[PDB]
């Protein structure tokens, strides 16, 4: 049959209707070959554009659908249900993106954005001419979840699973689950203790009878689709036994070597063989092998002799249906700014190294000192967006709860000290959320806390005493101050965790301008990722708080259920096919494909190649290295391409 | 049999230990009867000290613990599952809350502190001697969910559970679904149109096959428990026979009168018969009596006849096992605030106002003008925290999204408008999630947005030309402004929504200062309600955006799925229970009830009163109410608390 195109061209409110003219680009539209309806709406997602759309379908009897509006990355899905519901095949239909690609881009030319909006039909019209119908292929969705990062947002993503009666996986990197949130002393608003309440939470996720936690392991390979994921876990060597080891700390004391305590932010120094906090879960000890010595000390020491250094790592291999990512954030590194003088003063200090001084398990035995003479001191300033909303060192974005926790910390410190001076150097208090507001005015009104209006522009140490200067304007009264202070606290934001590049690469995500994990969409499917069945909760999708990161953890739990409860899910058949009467054998494309579908085998008594359907996930490599051009790859053959390279300049 | 009680002093580090001596109490302990093992340890609810009692259970063969340390509101779980692995029953343990209560109040006066914790452990030990072993009553749970409210939040909780599987019902209020949001033109920080997001759910939801959508519809009485919820849903009557209608808009067009649209906040006029808005779903008209006259002239021009003045509402009776409540919100109304004039100048409008005003679908055709000159305002001033953060009206929180709504409409004025002059007048500028402190660089660089650090003190209208001047310091140059405007738009807070109090009273959930709806935990519960089986999602939790709100109808979902996949829950057992030996129906307890869970009943020829399980939430009023003493309510009977008044002041001996 002869293509029979509908064409819409959408306004977007005036997104695109207020750059692009709308009108001349659906009348542009009618006079390209096999174009029998053209309509321009403000809408066409909305429910008269989609109907719309499907009465066109039905009444002109169309085989084809073009709508120009926003990117496919947002609403192909959408469009592809519309016009499957009117009896059209999903894969018949083509989206041209004229906002985003476009009007959004171009404000400033419209004559030359219109043109390029006819452009851009042109050239989908051409390849919609030669799209194919094609099936959707249905797989079988395995009855696991996988949940990577077991902080309290990955901790309430298996809970949530685990209760709803799924099997899940929880991988944990360091050797206990918990978080940041276990390196708190308090939460705000409420002044909770973080790690009492927590508790219960890493308890329960390690009883719970439907979640298999990997402590002390990592996700190394990840393999296949939604519903059909085959992933490794290395689940790496502690050197102690499980079973065979208490759990009561005897061999560190003959352990020649100290070790920065990561929990303690490297305030506090641990030994070779650790447990990372009391209250860890699993409760089990660890010898950190890379600063290991192996001189065998601790081995005479102990009695099990639990001690193996021939302990190896493990793999396992399981399958999955759905991947949440959960691996937090990191505190931002406040050396660049170097003006503040953090890793060159020693009375200066990040937030998060004060939460483990003021913690009672801390290093410090919960009393704030400072780190040049141990001294409590008396005068403490905060500074603000330390890290953050700030262009020279590339964090343009808000960390969100460092308004709060400095507020927090410095109650905290006047409950066990009322008479310590603190003063926060701020530019906005941002105090948004339920209670926030009014723990700000409780802050300054009941604990007598101090806010001065004004980022600070240096830190000065006074090398007898080591206090420090901090200098900023009080822009609220036009004036410089020059406050001495016995110890300054940095309000660190936050970025992506360090190994937040090797699980990009293993679930292949992408990733926001902040540098953390780039969600769907931030309003339409705000857990989703578009690798389908990988899903995000927590910090690693951006900074927030407790709440937030829970409520999205319990977001991406529905959300990865979903598969999981049908049982079946559909994946696009945009797949290579070898033709065999022209492939001769030539070997070039088996190489090419990282997941081995393409595979030589004999057939009509000859060489040809042919590729595994399952294997193949569409990036369509091998078809255009093949020098037969017997690969091929539906929806993006190269015939299609070609048309709509010709599209660019002339019509068909 | 004998008490046998092992009393356990928290040191809770020094927040304990400090004021109060717990060596001391802890000897004290052991002078009561019964205390077979007390001591004092720093951390009680760390391993090692859960371990100590565990071990004790069973090398002492205790059958009470008592725990003088934090709140239940805490620890209690914590505790009971303790006690629950050693063999030992839940309801055997009993909390004392010596660090909230006792240590953390009264520092400097440690002795009274110290002889405060021994009366507190005592009147614990006291009521522990008496406590009985429960069970806790497992009930089945009913395979379908609720949702009250079909914004964004409740949209996105049914079609979380219907893509679930779960039979799912959606009841909103309003002729169409879609919220505030569909009320706003575009959305921060993408700037997308509300439609691109809502639209298409607004779609999904009403042809899903597990989502029953009931329009135009009210929840008028919720009874029962989790898993065992009997509700009325009152779907109101459209006088138009929805399977016949087809949402053309052939009638509305015919209609002789005007009425005052609601879904435009009273600036665009509708007829009596209507359709919210030109993408509402479901795509039907509705008919206002408020207003309709029954000329017939609607009738006249609907070819398939769907118009039709004898229809009645009609009562639904459905079972459902969980509830998510997602009624949104409403703005604030800033007549209060005299000194803005609101409600007495033409040109002062609140934000909600303005983006009906911007919106393409607007009943302004999408042009900002000024409400008294019809012209278009060259110079507009944006006043934020307009009922929020304020005492003097008694909303002293933060509404979260003014801030960002306001630099977005200034972005999207500017866009239409490039010469227009916008000014906004803030505190702080609170930009706090994902890509908002970039679209409020981008508002001041790329669109040069003004912003004066200054709450105003008041708005002075010019009576001759409807400009208006707004006083206010600028407080970062220590100067006093009074600039003029075209146009002062009032960046309104978040309140609860009106039905609020109607639904609050049929589902039995609280309120937080705020007035809006309480979580069961603000850190680690945010959908959960302390009523089990009831959820929040969306800003009827509280002032939150479209991002925040659609987690957490997602988060809802994942909630409420959990009773619906296990199809089994479990409720406490310190209900109340008559003793039919006791009991001679007097009937004073059966009106006590607010479930009416008491009974008359007669069994072997008498009257007596009988209480059903199922309907006993545990608040122990008719217990209390009963002459007979026939009435107790487990783990709070009379003679436990009678021994617990003792305990103040001595030894049960
Ligand atoms: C100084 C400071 C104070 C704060 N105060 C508060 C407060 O008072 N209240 C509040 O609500 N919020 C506060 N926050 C924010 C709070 O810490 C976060 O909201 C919270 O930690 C988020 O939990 P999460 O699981 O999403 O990330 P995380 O807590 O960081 O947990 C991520 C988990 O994943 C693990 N992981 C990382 N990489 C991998 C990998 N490759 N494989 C497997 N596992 C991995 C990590 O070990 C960690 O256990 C504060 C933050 C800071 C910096
Ligand atoms: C001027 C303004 C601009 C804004 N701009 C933005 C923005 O740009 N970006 C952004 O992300 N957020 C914005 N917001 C916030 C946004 O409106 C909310 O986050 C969002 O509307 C919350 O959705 P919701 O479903 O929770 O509540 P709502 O949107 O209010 O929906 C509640 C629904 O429940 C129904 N309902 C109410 N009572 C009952 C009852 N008794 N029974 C049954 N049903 C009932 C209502 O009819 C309504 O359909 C803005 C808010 C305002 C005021
Ligand atoms: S979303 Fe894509 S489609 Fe729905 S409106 Fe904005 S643009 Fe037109
Ligand atoms: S010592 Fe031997 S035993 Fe005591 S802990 Fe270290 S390992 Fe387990
Ligand atoms: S061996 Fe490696 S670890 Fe065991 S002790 Fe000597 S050092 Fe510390
Ligand atoms: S939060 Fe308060 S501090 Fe942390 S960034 Fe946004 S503003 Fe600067
Ligand atoms: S390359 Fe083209 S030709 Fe050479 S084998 Fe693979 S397919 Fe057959
Ligand atoms: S296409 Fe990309 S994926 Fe499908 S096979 Fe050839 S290579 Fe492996
Ligand atoms: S128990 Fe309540 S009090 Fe005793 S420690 Fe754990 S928390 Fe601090
Ligand atoms: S006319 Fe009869 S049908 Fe056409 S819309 Fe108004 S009502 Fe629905
Ligand atoms: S009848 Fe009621 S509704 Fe139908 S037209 Fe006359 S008025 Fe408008
Ligand atoms: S948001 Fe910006 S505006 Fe709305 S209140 Fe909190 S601060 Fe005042
Ligand atoms: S009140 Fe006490 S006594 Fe009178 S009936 Fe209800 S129970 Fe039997
Ligand atoms: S206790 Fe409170 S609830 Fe349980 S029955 Fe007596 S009254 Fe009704
Ligand atoms: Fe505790």
């Amino acid at each position: 049959e002869e293509p029979r195109i509908g064409v819409y061209v959408c306004h977007c409110g005036v997104n695109i209707g207020g750059t692009v003219d709308c009108p001349d680009v659906t009348e542009f539209a009618k006079t390209l070959k096999n174009v029998v309806v053209a309509r321009d709406y403000k809408y066409m997602c909305a429910d008269p554009g989609q109907e719309m759309i499907k009465k066109d379908i039905k009444e002109h009897n169309l085989n084809r659908v073009v709508v120009a509006a926003c990117s496919p990355r947002l609403h192909e899905p959408t469009f592809r249900r519309c016009v499957a519901e009117a009896g059209l095949n999903p894969f018949l239909f083509e989206f041209a993106n004229i906002r985003e690609h476009c009007s959004w881009v171009h404000m400033h030319e419209k004559e030359k954005a219109t043109e390029k909006a006819k452009d851009l039909v042109r050239m989908a019209v051409a390849k919609a001419r030669l799209l194919e119908p094609l099936e959707f292929i249905k797989v079988g969705v395995t009855q696991r979840a996988l949940v990577i990062g077991g902080g309290v947002a990955g901790i309430q993503t298996a809970l949530d699973l685990g209760d709803m009666g799924f099997e899940t996986i929880l991988v944990e990197k360091t050797p206990s689950v918990g978080g940041r949130m276990a390196q708190l002393d308090k939460t705000f608003p409420t002044n909770d203790c973080s790690i009492c309440i927590l508790a219960p939470k890493m308890v329960d996720v390690a009883k719970h009878p439907n979640v298999k936690l990997y402590a002390y392991s990592e996700v190394v390979d990840v393999q296949g689709y939604v519903g059909n994921f085959k992933v490794k876990i290395m689940k790496k060597a502690r050197y102690i036994d499980e079973t065979k080891c208490t759990g009561c700390g005897q061999c560190s004391e003959v352990c020649p070597i100290d070790v920065p305590n990561e929990f303690d932010m490297g305030i506090g120094m641990r030994k070779a063989i650790y447990k990372p906090f009391p209250q860890a879960v699993p409760a089990k000890y660890t010898i950190d092998k890379e600063h290991c010595i192996e001189c065998g000390l601790c081995a005479k020491v102990c009695g099990p002799n639990a001690i193996d250094f021939d302990q190896e790592p493990e793999i396992i291999e399981a399958e999955v249906g759905t991947i949440i990512c959960a691996i937090g954030y990191d505190a931002f590194d406040p050396t660049v700014r170097e003006e503040y003088g953090y890793g060159v003063y020693d009375n200066v200090v990040t937030a998060l190294e004060l939460e483990r001084m003021i913690n009672a398990s801390g290093p410090t035995g919960g009393k704030v000192i400072r780190l040049s003479d141990g001294q409590k001191p008396k005068r403490i300033a905060f500074i603000q967006c330390v890290g953050s909303r700030d262009a020279k060192v590339g964090n343009k974005y808000c960390s969100n709860v460092c308004c709060m926790y400095a507020m927090k910390n410095s109650q905290l410190i006047k409950e066990k000290s009322p008479d310590t001076e603190i003063d926060i150097y701020y530019m906005d208090i941002r105090a948004f959320s339920k209670g926030y507001e009014e723990f700000y005015e409780r802050s300054a009104k009941q604990y007598g806390i101090k806010f001065m209006r004004g980022r600070p522009s240096q830190v000065i140490e006074d090398p007898e005493t080591g206090n420090l200067v901090v200098r900023a304007e009080d822009t609220l009264l036009g004036e410089i101050l020059e406050k001495e202070y016995d110890l300054v606290v940095l309000s660190v934001g936050m970025v992506p965790t360090k190994s937040a590049d090797e699980v990009q690469k293993i679930l292949g995500i992408s990733r926001t301008p902040d540098q953390f994990f780039m969600e769907a969409h931030p309003k339409l499917r705000p857990v989703d990722t578009a690798t389908d069945g990988v899903y995000l909760a927590g910090a690693c999708q951006g900074p927030k708080d407790i709440p937030a990161s829970v409520a999205q953890g319990s977001a991406a739990a529905s959300r990865a259920a979903i598969p999981l409860a049908k049982g079946e899910v559909e994946v696009e058949p945009i797949i290579a096919s070898v033709d065999a009467e022209i492939c001769g054998g030539c070997g070039v494309c088996v190489k090419q494909c990282p997941y081995g579908a393409p595979r030589l085998v004999e057939k009509d008594g000859k060489v040809v190649a042919e590729v595994i359907s399952a294997l193949c996930k569409g990036c369509g490599t091998c078809p255009a290295g093949c020098p037969s051009g017997a690969l091929e790859q539906d929806h993006f053959k190269t015939i299609q391409l070609f048309k709509q390279i010709e599209g660019m300049f002339r019509d068909t």
